């Protein structure tokens, strides 16, 4: 039930998602050049 606001919203999309594509990837993936 995407909203009107939202598009224009951006804020809300696979973002909050996309984080969670790095969720896992966050808690267990990154490492500040060595």
């Amino acid at each position: 039930a995407v909203s009107e606001h939202q598009l224009l919203h951006d804020k809300g999309k696979s973002i909050q998602d996309l984080r969670r594509r790095f969720f896992l990837h966050h808690l267990i993936a990154e490492i500040h050049t060595a």
